[PDB]
Parts: structure tokens; sequence; C-alpha cells
């Protein structure tokens, strides 16, 4: 429950659109979204939104 | 290992946007988007795209 690759504190629950990388908690994903130039920190693809993943 | 909830034949690979339901193979998710009133079969939310999820 500590597997977010950004903060390593929260649980992974979010994926970025459209690259689909599912490696982030929602707080870190939201922070990615309101950067000046939102982009995936892993693959650098531009980010248009973050979604919570439901499996 | 998870089975697509539509066909129960292929692995789960894709999620719908924006509801984030991650329960579909890419073929079944593509079929969802290509319909004329696209909506998630699980929660009935309108679907604006389907993406492959990378975990
Ligand atoms: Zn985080
Ligand atoms: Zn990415
Ligand atoms: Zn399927
Ligand atoms: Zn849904």
């Amino acid at each position: 429950k500590h597997d977010c690759v950004i903060c390593f504190e929260n649980e992974v629950i979010a994926a970025l659109v459209p690259c689909g990388h599912n490696l982030f908690c929602m707080e870190c994903a939201n922070k990615i979204c309101e950067k000046r130039t939102p982009s995936c920190p892993v693959c650098q693809t531009a980010v248009t939104q973050a979604i919570q993943i439901h499996s």
C-alpha cells in the first residue's frame, strides 16, 4: 500500500491519459496534471487527464 | 491474472475514460468506443476514450 513511484507513501490508484501508466497515487497524479506542461514522469508523454483506476 | 468481463477470453489490458473501469481486453474496449452511444457496461458512464493500462 506504499507503491506510488513518486512519493512511495500512498497506494497506486491512478493512471495518466493517454499513456496509461498506472504507477501513481491520486495526489501525485493530480500534481502531474496541474504542472505548467503536464507530462508523464516515466515516458514523457503529454498528459490530458488523470483517472482513478477501478479493477 | 484477470479476464475481460465482456468476453472472458482475453486478459484485462484496457480501461475506459473517464470512469476508469479497468476490466476489458483491448478488443472489447475498442468495440465499446466504436459504438454510437459509447458507455461503460459496468457503471453506464459515457466513454470518451479507451486506453491500454501499463502497471
Ligand atoms: Zn504519490
Ligand atoms: Zn507514461
Ligand atoms: Zn474482451
Ligand atoms: Zn465504468
